[PDB]
């Protein structure tokens, strides 16, 4: 129980210093901005509730952490506004792998790599 | 055109019916099933908090309706035992095709194929480390 994807406490400090290094890089506007730590702060609460009935369990904890990611790559590819799609995506990596060094103080970089794809993926679907 | 993400009612309900539909589908163990239907309530009861507040748009629903999707495709692609992967992505795909036409009454055919997609890109990849 050492990683976001294993530890309840973990995931919801994960996504919280998402959030806070998302908020000092470019590429995004209030309103995504806002919609994002909306988001972010939904999926805290909702994995303190499982936690607390313990309800959480490394596969449900993973497939939160990409449920997570996945909607700030698509708020990132979808909503109209702000730069360009690949400030946002640098964006996105930066504040990924600061919320990997607050947590575990490892970078999982594959992780950020396919959170990247995503960007991109969703980007093309839209 | 209505979707999923239009108001947080059909959010709801194409989850909801999502599920239903997933659950009487093959390649699946209880297990895996048991995981996405916990997910799915915690994601249904995450927008009715916001809606309670007026805090849904088009914009956070989508991004929610992906968090959702995203989630039973990680589920299916990474978590041990079941069928074919062949097998469960047909049955997500059909699970959503139907959830679709249960609740707005039209399958949005492009979220199938992204869900489908990544399926095999959360496959390929894993959440190990």
């Amino acid at each position: 129980h050492t990683t976001p994807w294993t530890n309840p406490g973990l995931a919801e400090n994960f996504m919280n210093s998402f959030m806070q290094g998302l908020s000092s890089m470019p590429g995004f506007t209030a309103s995504q901005l806002d919609n994002m730590s909306t988001i972010a702060q939904s999926m805290v609460q909702s994995i303190q509730s499982l936690a607390a009935q313990g309800r959480t369990s490394p596969n449900k904890l993973q497939a939160l952490n990409m449920a997570f990611a996945s909607s700030m790559a698509e708020i990132a590819a979808s909503q109209e506004g702000g730069g360009s799609l690949s400030t946002k995506t640098s964006s996105i990596a930066s504040a990924m792998s600061n919320a990997f060094l607050q947590t575990t103080g490892v970078v999982n970089q594959p992780f950020i790599n396919e959170i990247t794809q995503l960007v991109s993926m969703f980007a093309q679907a839209g």
